[PDB]
């Protein structure tokens, strides 16, 4: 929970910055693996920025949330970071398309119904993640996901539902008012059911195909396009009762969707 700078010893860049350290405080590279994040600007707005998501991390005890592990210890008051745990599977955005061949439906199914007891136990902690998609996703084992990437997530004040801060995994109140809540995290859900019933397939990627069916700002358009109630087409083969799904999460009323807590027994059901 308080590690030494001068074990922790670098290896490369995952992702602020998300490097994959070594823990090695016997010199002899045979130290646990770790995720260590830091920002590189400095700044008052930034160490709150910084403070926020080591505090919200810390308190998060969930099997589908990534593992805060501790902070840094070292010379000065600049080299503090967050230590996480590392998951060698990496992203679920990576290995869905590294895997295609042996994930069917159940085990997306398996997957979706993990990252959503994740996001249910986040609400609960009245977190709105903010980032919810595939690539901020981690595979934890093949029947196993966790939620990661807490940089933009906000915790919500005790008499207030809402908080006011890729445009393609917005919802429309995100994008034209910047209202961010946990029906918002919703909406990002849908295309997270979405991006892995398309295995994240680059060409069929919630860019690609808005884009396609886009063609004023970019913005602008896409939310043109949303107000019309126009969706991402269902995904090549998915099940029908999977895309019904996404279409609840993408209600256009945010008091339309349905809860974390709602959908969970559904992706059960499901299996
Ligand atoms: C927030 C992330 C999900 C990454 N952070 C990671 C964490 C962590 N604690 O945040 C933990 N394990 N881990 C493994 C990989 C990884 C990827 C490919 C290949 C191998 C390994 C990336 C990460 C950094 C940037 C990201 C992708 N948005």
């Amino acid at each position: 929970t308080i590690f030494e700078e001068r074990h922790l010893k670098y290896i490369s860049q995952l992702g602020g910055s998300v490097e994959l350290c070594r823990y090695d405080p016997l010199g002899d590279n045979t130290g646990a693996l770790v995720a260590v994040k830091q920002l590189q600007h400095s700044g008052p707005d930034q160490q709150r920025d910084f403070q926020r998501e080591i505090q919200i991390l810390k308190a998060l005890h969930s099997d589908f949330i990534v593992k805060y592990r501790g902070v840094s210890y070292g010379p000065g008051r600049q080299s503090l970071r967050l230590v996480m745990e590392y998951l060698p599977s990496g992203c679920l955005r990576d290995f869905l398309q590294r895997h295609r061949a042996r994930l069917d439906a159940s085990r997306l199914l398996l997957y979706s119904s993990q990252i959503c007891k994740g996001m249910e136990y986040l609400g609960s902690r009245r977190c709105v993640h903010r980032d919810l998609a595939a690539r901020n996703i981690l595979v934890e084992s093949e029947a196993h996901v966790k939620i990661a990437d807490f940089g933009l997530a906000k915790l919500l004040p005790l008499d207030k539902d809402y908080y006011v801060v890729p445009i393609f995994w917005y919802a429309p109140e995100s994008l034209s008012d910047n209202i961010f809540s946990r029906q918002s995290d919703v909406w990002s859900f849908g295309v997270v059911l979405y991006e892995l019933f398309t295995y994240c397939d680059k060409s069929c990627s919630p860019s690609a195909e808005f884009l396609r069916m886009m063609g004023v700002p970019a913005l602008s358009r896409l939310l043109e396009l949303l107000e019309e109630g126009q969706r991402l087409p269902a995904p090549p083969a998915c099940p029908a009762e999977v895309h019904e799904l996404m279409k609840l999460c993408w209600a256009p009323s945010p008091q339309d969707r349905p809860s974390f807590s709602a959908l969970g027994p559904q992706l059960d059901m499901l299996w």
